């Protein structure tokens, strides 16, 4: 009395946004962590305009953009050769290790004063709102937020109709040094998507995070033992990225790479009474667009935006789920379209269609950056 | 009634923009323009990210965006050789033609209901609120802006102390169409600094507005008889620019086009009483950093900010001058420099002091984009 | 007088007419097809081809309308792997009726006596040639020049390992477009290879300002890049860059998907006949070399039959001295053929150049590598 | 009946003289000046015409191993690519001065010329006789006046003549090609690398093999800086930063000099039995590299007339008529190249340009058609 209050299950960058942009809003809110520690896996992330408006709206945008990376372009190479090079006519984006993107969100969190509890799994919530830990204590508040991964007990424990699906293929992501002295002659600032079909299917995207840091995606066949083989064959990467050598030689040092496999939902509905649903819990999808935590941050921060129009939570959700799906939809779709039909691989493929999430502005509700 | 009133003298960027600004925050608002018609000169014009947040301030970035240009690469030439090609770590910036823009502050200035006055000349203001037209009718106000331009009236019937100056060299300026396809292979929707000193000192800016205006500035001293020309001495540029030569035939077709000398002023105060001098008027400078209209609007649009503080007119005045002048002084101080030493021929020369300005976020009052 | 009977009126025999008849010989050259033409639209020459034409005297009668590229450029998958210059070793593009011509012209001013619709059907290590009109010629010297399907050489029974592929490619001549090519290189030879999407390869080979020598190679399994005339489509496709040249090749209605052949002969000799050319060495044509050595070989003939010995001991002497250059080159061009050595660039090694570097004239190796 | 002949000179133009002669059986000495048989320049071009004087010295192998050409000839100015020239397949050649003197040397050698260093010729009578420093008196059916710009053998007999020095210069070295050091580029071209702004300063950089480097530093005579030997490392680093690991090892030569121009031209080349070639006759502006290349075609030609069984005087009349207009003709365009810096426009080496280089001397035909 008379704070509303708010549980949030997840401490993601969806978990992490919706518990700020609640709390810059005067919620009481608590955040559960399942793991042991807050932190981010997969090595590196891409943000467009739409996430750094985002990150804008959360106070956290500076601490951001200070040691992170916008290529002067995102060029796409094919079998070694150049077919294309684009700049999204001055849309922003940004590169930046998972870690230092999640960091800015801890401790723009933790200094808001939002709960944070580690070692909180959550699994199982009640629409009426209630969340219960898996210590069996079971919390009521006004709001819940399941934002806890694309194996979310939230919603499962809930039971929401889904589309489900798990990928064939995967990939290794890596944070190595830049070593760009080394690299010799080159862009070597820019993003650089080297796909090859022949002599065997294996793709490196090139990512510089900053001058420090470059982050690394190594895709091969699930089939292929080697190219999927982790910690890293080098030998058959070198050989078919000799010029990334330098790098190539830290990644095989790094023992604990993984191998991951893709996965993806699609739900009928977000919500159910008090309960929302937020990030890869409500909408994994392909990365082709690298918008899955753009989206995810989209909309956690737009629910924020719904609960302060005076209305019952349970008609904020209904309210926030119909005015923000559809952009996560239609993204999702496409990116799925790209990724089955490999579409990244000719280069030029972020057309306006293809970008039409990344234009939007969620600070003011409407698209921005023309294509 | 408690309705402030504020009488803006001047239909330029910082006018319209200080209209703007006021406007939306409840200020009853007149402006007035001394010539026949509202109307910017000098073909084309760069914003940054701190004018483009201006932009936001107004509601009117997104009209703006739709019809302008984003470079992928800020390029320079010396005698053809490029040395540098700059994309600024991501800084958001735009090439428009000055119409553009121009068209984008009436349209919102004038849907706003600002009065607008033209062929209406402002000769003489009055520290105590006071604006006098050439008709001699005499205007009361709370506030009076003097954004009359770097021959303000307003300032000199005043009278504050300046050091002005007026270059001896000067350029024309001109819009053509963009030419693309017969430019042949190349990167001609770069910006191109395109400098010369053998075997005559020639230079071109080359600026495209967008996919069917280009904004061409052509540079020669004023001692030169056939470079200086207007209308273009098309065999003179042609044989230093030879690549340029379809845009530089559509060029010498231009009949009123003209030559421009530069022209700057610093002022020891910034304001009066109730009058208030923005842009050109108060801090005309060099245009090497692309600022002049970006440091206008910047200062018109925090001028309005500093007067929502519940002071008299009086002190916010006194405090905006405090708060946002260093800004605009530093910025003006290095594109100085870099004129008298012709610094922007060397490439490479957008530092993170250059950019100061450019990277001053006029919305949240701090520094973005670090270099 | 000494009197020698060539068969075959291709580069070879020319070659060895030319040779024999500036040496005082009386030579007659008989050509089996209605008139003296050279198929396969275009060919590289290098240096040791370009001292034989010195030494025929038909040297600048060549070098007047054909071309030498900047650099000979090697593409794959559209990405430039390797530009290669031979530290200044001489070569030379040009169509084969421009060589042809040139050689024919010189055969000629020189007397040469050519019979065209004259088939060699038998030949005699004794002296003699027998041809379709049944006549038996006598000489002191047969020279079998009659191409890969000799019957010089197969009347006499030669020990050989002949060889036929079961892919080839087309060859032809079309306008240079250049302007239409807008911007690059195209002045260069550009080996242009592919293995995906599918396999499929040019050789882009200007032969001077007018005429493109392109040689389009795709197996012969797949039905539409092997068929004739071109299927416009499927080139333009993966060559999208060269799309007026193939435009133009695809009126071509004449268009043929030759085979590879090669063969290889215990011996070059029989006691007065003597095999030059495609007769004794076919070869795959990686090095481009094929007449290359057939030129050097017959040139070299006319050189070992002026030391005053026998005919047939002249012929051992010859085939001893000369035929290592040619066995070389043809196994490490049957390597790079077999292994698609040249799709990786940088392959014109100074062993792959051996038999470009020799000067058939001086009789040593020049231009080093 | 054995014809006699006496050389002045040990150059380029003296030896190919004295070895064409010796071939066709003439007794030959030859008379070098100094104290040693040395060529001095750093590094030198041939093209097709010279490359065919040596093919018909018997010396073009031991040339040709050991040299280099370059995948092709680059110009640029104000360090913007402005021309890239292959001449349609026309051979030619980069060497150090030194590896081409040795081939010719050692052909001369090889052949049994007599070679006499220390001897200078100081005056020479029509009638065939060469006086040298020793005050010998040597008679001959043939005497070679190949003995440089400063020919005592020209000026003994007195020639009418126009020579000319210039008051600007260059500085030519040898340096270690620094490959590696030199990064990402296309090093084995030929680069003519062209400046008139901030300073008059051009580079002409010119690989020799993979060891050694031929550098010519062009800069005007009233730029003490530019001027100065041994060089003034901080101006020439400055406008080619680019080179800076061979312009340090260019800075540590302690001989280097500032090389002035000379060019002269005769009325005629002969007089009696005697006849100048080379420098002697037609020294000329080197932007068409073509001084040695025209000396050689020049010298080998005239021991082709002698071959006619005309007397040595109609030989000599017939061999200028022969040759002279080709020479003449490369030594006025060259003089033009110069005079309007015409190289520092790229694209530069047109058919005209390239006649000397396209002289076949061999079989007295033009070749290789551009
Ligand atoms: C290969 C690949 C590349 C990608 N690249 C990009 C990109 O470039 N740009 C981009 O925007 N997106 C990208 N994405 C997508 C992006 O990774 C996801 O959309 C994003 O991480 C989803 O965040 P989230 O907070 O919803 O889920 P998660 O990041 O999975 O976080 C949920 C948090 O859930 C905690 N948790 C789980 N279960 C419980 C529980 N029961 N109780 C309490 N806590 C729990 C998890 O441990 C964790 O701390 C990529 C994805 C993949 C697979
Ligand atoms: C060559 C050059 C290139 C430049 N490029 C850029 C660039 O790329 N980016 C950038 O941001 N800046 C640039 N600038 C600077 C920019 O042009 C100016 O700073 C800007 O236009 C100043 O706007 P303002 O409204 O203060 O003045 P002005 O644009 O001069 O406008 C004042 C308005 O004053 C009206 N007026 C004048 N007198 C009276 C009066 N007495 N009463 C009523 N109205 C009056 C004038 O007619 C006009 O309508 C450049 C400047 C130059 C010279
Ligand atoms: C695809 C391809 C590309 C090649 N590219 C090059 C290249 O770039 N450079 C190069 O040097 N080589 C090249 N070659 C090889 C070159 O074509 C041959 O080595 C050369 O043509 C052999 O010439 P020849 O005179 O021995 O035989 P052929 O050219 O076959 O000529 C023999 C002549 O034989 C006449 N004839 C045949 N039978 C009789 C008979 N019974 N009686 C009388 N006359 C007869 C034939 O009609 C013809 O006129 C290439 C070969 C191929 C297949
Ligand atoms: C800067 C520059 C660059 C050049 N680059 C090229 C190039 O790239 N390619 C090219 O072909 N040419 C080039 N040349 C021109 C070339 O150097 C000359 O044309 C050539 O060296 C002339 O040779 P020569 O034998 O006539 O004279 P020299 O080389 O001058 O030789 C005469 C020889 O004369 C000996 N001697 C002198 N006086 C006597 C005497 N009285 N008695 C006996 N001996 C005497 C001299 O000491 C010496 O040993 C260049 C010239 C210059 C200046």
């Amino acid at each position: 009395g008379k704070t509303r209050r708010a549980e949030v299950a997840g401490g993601g960058f969806a978990g992490l946004t919706a518990a700020i942009a609640l709390k810059q809003n005067g919620w009481d809110v608590r955040l559960h962590e399942k793991s042991s520690e807050l932190r981010a896996f997969g090595a590196g992330i891409y943000l467009w305009h739409n996430g750094l408006r985002v990150l804008e709206g959360l106070g956290a945008l500076d601490d951001v953009l200070q040691g992170s990376h916008t290529p002067p372009t995102y060029e796409t190479w094919m079998h070694n050769k150049s077919v294309s090079k684009e700049t999204f006519n001055g849309l922003p984006w940004r590169i930046m290790t998972r870690s230092h993107l999640h960091d800015a969100l801890v401790n723009r969190a933790r200094a808001l004063g939002v709960d944070i509890s580690v070692n909180s799994e959550a699994v199982a919530a009640d629409p009426v709102g209630r969340l219960t830990l898996q210590t069996g204590e079971v919390l009521e508040a006004d709001l819940i937020v399941g934002a806890d991964g694309v194996g979310s007990k939230v919603r499962d424990s809930i039971g929401f109709k889904q589309d489900r699906w798990v990928s064939k293929d995967g990939l290794i992501r890596l944070i190595v040094p830049r070593m760009k002295k080394e690299l010799g002659h080159g862009e070597w600032d820019n993003t650089i998507d080297m796909w090859n079909f022949w002599p065997r299917v294996q793709r490196i995207l090139y990512s510089p995070c900053n001058e420090n840091e470059l982050y690394l995606g190594l895709m091969a066949p699930a089939a292929d033992p080697r190219g999927s083989s982790v910690p890293i064959d080098l030998e058959v990467w070198v050989e078919m990225f000799p010029f990334l050598e330098p790098c190539l030689i830290e990644a095989a040092k790094l023992k604990t790479a993984r191998y991951d496999k893709y996965e993806t939902t699609k739900l009928d509905s977000w919500t159910r009474g008090k309960v929302a649903l937020v990030g890869d819990a409500a909408h994994a999808m392909c990365p082709a667009l690298a918008q899955g935590a753009g989206c995810a941050m989209v909309n956690a921060f737009s629910l924020s935006q719904d609960l302060e129009e005076g209305s019952s939570v349970e008609d904020a959700l209904v309210a926030w789920e119909t005015r923000i799906r559809p952009i996560t939809d239609r993204c999702q779709a496409l990116s799925g379209d790209y990724a089955a039909n490999r579409s990244l691989s000719k280069g030029n493929m972020f057309t306006p269609a293809a970008l039409e999430a990344a234009r939007y502005d969620p600070l003011r509700r409407v698209y921005s950056w023309p294509q």
